[PDB]
């Protein structure tokens, strides 16, 4: 069944639709209901304790109330393997479609240099997960022992600098920086940034999020304006907004760290 | 060391640019691979899936099986790497049902070309088919799918109007109320989605590792749930067993639609 009989209780009134797998590993459930809409996100046994596991965004969102804009926990349970959690809507608009047709490179660049700065005012002493790079690194050689990466186009591509998975891997282990631990979201990105009235509403995506360089997540941002906007310029822009001198070194590190997750 | 294809396979598509599809073929994976003469496909499926209908060896060999007697995509390599199984095909020629359709308000051109569809199986020479996809095999891969937590439980199995109190309950319905079975050429999983169109008329089939051996109604059932979820008037329902020459077993038609869910 996957869910509880208790948890099927709940979301019984409520017209289920399978979201388009977006967050795949993750199954993803809109709820529609009368008053309102929840969202019910589970994965198996197999992500179990990774940044994966939905109880461990579970763990970040009930940490992060009162601290950041984030849907309400309204069930969590393990059942037969699966780690099923029920959540509230997120408030606001998602920024991919606040800016679909706002051509403006600006607005979002804005919206990524606010987002760096609400993180770096999180107090992380007791922040419930460290995902320093021994943790990360530790996860991802289980992940490539498993079968559980993802490898894809990346890997496959002519233009690969590495001959495999691995050989990523032993680089990312090997060339390891030097980490200043602040609170990290863990996937930094328009599809889970909600937006409302010019400001930072709310956060959804919360599984890989706690300690960890603060490089990280602005080498998440770098990569998007690069991706969507093409032009450079907004790179510079969006340093002169934080205010700080980019560690290439480091960006370039946490981009290819990425590619395997 | 753990690429999941192998060098053969990759240095065969170093030249294209790759692209992950949408993904509403999982458990697959499907790639689509762009390059300047034309676009392939790279379909692959895990080792859990291995013998099923969801494996892409056995759509191969269905593939392999129906060049010359359907139109369906060219098998341009095959393998098992790392216990999975990786098919690189052609693209299907013609337009894709669903984008035919897009805005043409033509219902009745969809409605003929299932119809079409249909007649076309019913004129496939079964003899040599590589599978027979009865009753007794689709059920007995239900049972190991469910065994696995491998079955598609979802919004089906959880809603309020659910007749059933778990997938097994399901499963020993579909078991203890099977119908009789005249085997035809069966597609598995005919839809909007599956389906190409050139010239008014068929151009092209994907997504056959379901397909083989099935009895006639099961194809003709899939037509009806798409029809009705797609079209939603049920005039098109009536238009559809007209053009077949058929007049519909709605007990059959809605068994194979309820074998489907757990799919
Ligand atoms: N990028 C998410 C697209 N759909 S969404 O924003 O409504 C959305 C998707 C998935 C989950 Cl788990 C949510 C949770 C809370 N709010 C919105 C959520
Ligand atoms: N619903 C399928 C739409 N995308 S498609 O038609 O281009 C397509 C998707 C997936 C695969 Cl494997 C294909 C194979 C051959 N031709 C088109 C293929
Ligand atoms: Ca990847
Ligand atoms: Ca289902």
């Amino acid at each position: 069944m996957r869910i509880s009989p208790e948890l099927k209780k709940l979301i019984e009134k409520y017209r289920c639709v399978k979201d388009t797998e977006g967050m795949s590993p993750a199954k993803v459930y809109k709820l529609v209901g009368e008053n309102e809409n929840l969202y019910l996100k589970m994965t198996d046994s197999r992500y179990k304790g990774t940044t994966y596991d939905v109880e461990r965004e579970k763990d970040m969102m009930l940490w992060l109330e009162g601290k950041l804009p984030v849907p309400k926990v309204l069930h969590f349970e393990r059942h037969d393997g699966w780690s099923n959690l029920l959540m509230s809507e997120a408030d606001g608009v998602l920024c991919s479609e606040e800016y679909e047709d706002e051509q403006s490179p600006e607005k979002i660049i804005e919206l990524y240099a606010e987002c760096i700065r609400l993180f770096h005012s999180i107090d992380i002493s007791d922040c419930p997960y460290t995902n320093s790079l021994d943790s990360r690194l530790a996860e991802l050689d289980y992940l490539l022992n498993n079968d559980l990466a993802d490898v894809d186009c990346e890997n496959w591509e002519e233009d690969t600098p590495f001959k495999d998975p691995r050989e990523l891997y032993d680089f990312l282990k090997t060339e390891k920086p030097e980490e200043e631990l602040v609170f990290s979201h863990g996937d930094l990105g328009d599809s889970n940034i909600f937006v409302k009235d010019g400001k930072v509403s709310g956060f959804i995506d919360l599984g890989r999020s706690g300690r960890a360089d603060k490089w990280y997540d602005i080498a998440f941002c770098v990569r998007s304006i690069r991706e969507d906007i093409g032009e450079e310029q907004y790179v510079e822009l969006f340093f002169d907004l934080l205010g700080i001198k980019p560690d290439w070194e480091k960006i370039k590190y946490y981009i290819l760290l990425d590619e395997l997750f």
